[PDB]
């Protein structure tokens, strides 16, 4: 089980998950739907997410990503879920 | 607003909808969700979306589309609201 730390949480309450502990299934699945919501992906680069100056940015640290290279987000994940 | 008919009022309903009426885009954003979670975009195309068997492909009258090109269920939508 999956408890992230606060700021990931952020994002992820925020595309109306519920509480503290988690599975890495749905911290994937919360993250999508708030890339999806956010409206973040690219409407001709349909793979690449521009979170500039918006908070996954800010816990990714880049302003962009590719899915079909999801790398960057991954050592996000590693990192904030104790 | 929308009265979605119960084949595409299926698909709502099956990504977490509930009701008979919705909005143009709750809709356009229900079919998101169903797409999404169901992963019919193909993972290296992610602009494209693989729904061939599925409920939605002959509903489309097809096996995928260009969310970039979305006229099949624009038209689809289109016949299927209201
Ligand atoms: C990378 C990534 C993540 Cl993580 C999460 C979501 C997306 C994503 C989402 C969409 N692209 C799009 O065009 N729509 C609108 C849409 C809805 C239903 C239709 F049937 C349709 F034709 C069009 C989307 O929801 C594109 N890349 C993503
Ligand atoms: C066309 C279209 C429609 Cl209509 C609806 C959804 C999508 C879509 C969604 C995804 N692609 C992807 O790779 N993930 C996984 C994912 C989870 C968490 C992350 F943080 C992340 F970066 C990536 C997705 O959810 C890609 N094209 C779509």
């Amino acid at each position: 089980q999956v408890r992230p730390k606060l700021p990931l949480l952020k994002i992820l309450h925020a595309a109306g998950a519920q509480g503290e502990m988690f599975t890495v299934k749905e911290v994937m699945h919360y993250l999508g739907q708030y890339i999806m919501v956010k409206q973040l992906y690219d409407q001709q680069e349909q793979h690449m997410v521009y979170c500039g100056g918006d908070l996954l940015g800010e816990l990714l640290g880049r302003q962009s990503f590719s899915v079909k290279d999801p790398s960057p987000l991954y050592d996000m994940l590693r990192k904030n879920l104790v």
